[PDB]
């Protein structure tokens, strides 16, 4: 495990297009999503997390405990229901989103004080990094 907590500003984003294409996000929505740079806010208390992804268009969040399965309806994204599980892979916080799409999930980790995120679906990986701000 690692302390991922903080308020995080998006600093780099690679292949968000491919990730969104894998989810079937429509053309107009992909355009808007790429221009945004939502802030990530991670609240971490033991095994309990709330991860906020906040933009002017919509603040949203996911709340979970490590090791505790939870459904996600994904109303703000692709509207596909997944059964999600978050566990530690050494110091990488890893989510498996079980559902229609194959190999769907995300991973967070921290390098020094720089937050990393991979979001992936169908072999498309979006890599993002953030600075504490």
């Amino acid at each position: 495990p690692a302390d991922l907590s903080g308020t995080w500003t998006l600093l780099s984003s690679d292949n968000f297009e491919g990730y969104m294409l894998a989810l079937g996000i429509d053309f107009a929505t992909r355009k808007i999503a790429k221009l945004l740079k939502p802030q990530k806010v991670i609240e971490q208390n033991g095994d309990s997390f709330t991860i906020h992804t906040n933009s002017s268009l919509r603040n949203y969040f996911v709340k979970f405990k490590v090791g505790e399965e939870f459904d996600e309806d994904n109303r703000g994204l692709d509207n596909r229901k997944c059964k999600s599980l978050v566990i530690w892979d050494n110091d990488r916080l890893t989510c498996i989103q079980k559902g229609e799409k194959k190999n769907r999930g995300w991973t967070h980790w921290i390098e020094g004080d720089k937050l990393h995120l991979e979001m992936f679906c169908e072999g498309q990986v979006c890599k993002q990094t953030f600075q504490r701000a």
